[PDB]
């Protein structure tokens, strides 16, 4: 039966809304009064990262700040502004202040503590999963924490999906992983619920068991796997 519910983090937790202008506020802050267009710089920076995620997914972990200081770094050279050596913490700052969770977050997460195991699976590093989990009020609901850091590699390699179980002390049969862009947790034996909050992630439906634009239809998912809807 499920045992275990895992969230990908910080996909299927933390809202997207106004992500663009407040990248859009990070080019500005980068540039300031140099004479580029700061919407043509953060499109530039859109590429270059995309292709870093790209060519990370399943492979060894890196860390973030590093990837991402790179890609400023060939952007500084490219368009002739100084290289922000604080563009990580710029970044930060940005998250820290917008950071926010979905309405239906906690109240989903808290449903589920104590009935079943409540992980989360994220990409980020260790430090910033926690600082991430922190800002929000969140590190109490989870029963485990589990990073690519720690398994070794991003997802979706097999491993970060192991371990989880592993922590969980569960078998991949008895587990859902609930997913915001999954490229993995079905290699385990895990059944994959897709959030599509929009209805636009169409080249990921196929491939999941089942999909859901609001968490708290999760609830109901398990507990027609367990027999009991
Ligand atoms: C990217 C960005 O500005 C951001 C990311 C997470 C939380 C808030 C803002």
């Amino acid at each position: 039966m499920i045992r275990a519910v895992f969230f990908d983090s910080p996909g299927t937790l933390n809202s997207v809304e106004g992500h663009a202008k407040m990248h859009l506020k990070i080019m500005e802050e980068v540039l300031g009064d140099y004479p580029l267009n700061p919407k043509t710089l953060l499109d530039e920076y859109n590429k270059l990262t995309r292709e870093a995620f790209s060519n990370y997914a399943g492979k060894p972990y890196r860390g973030l700040r590093d990837i991402l200081e790179e890609v400023m770094r060939k952007l500084a050279e490219k368009y002739g502004f100084k290289y922000p050596e604080n563009f990580w913490e710029i970044s930060l700052r940005m998250s820290q202040r917008y950071g926010e969770l979905y309405p239906e977050v906690v109240e989903v997460l808290k449903s589920l503590k104590g009935k079943y195991h409540v992980g989360m699976i994220t990409d980020s590093g260790t430090e910033q999963a926690m600082a991430f989990l922190d800002a929000l009020g969140i590190k109490d609901l989870f029963d485990s924490i589990t990073t690519s850091e720690e398994a070794g590699f991003f997802k979706p390699h097999p491993r970060i999906f192991e371990l989880a179980l592993k922590k969980a002390g569960v078998k991949g049969e008895e587990a859902v992983y609930v997913g915001d862009n999954p490229v993995g947790s079905k290699n385990l034996g895990m059944t994959s619920i897709l959030l599509d909050r929009k209805g636009e992630k169409r080249e990921f439906w196929d491939k999941a068991d089942f999909i859901v634009s609001d968490l708290r239809e999760v609830i109901k998912i398990v507990d027609e796997l367990n027999g009991q809807g």
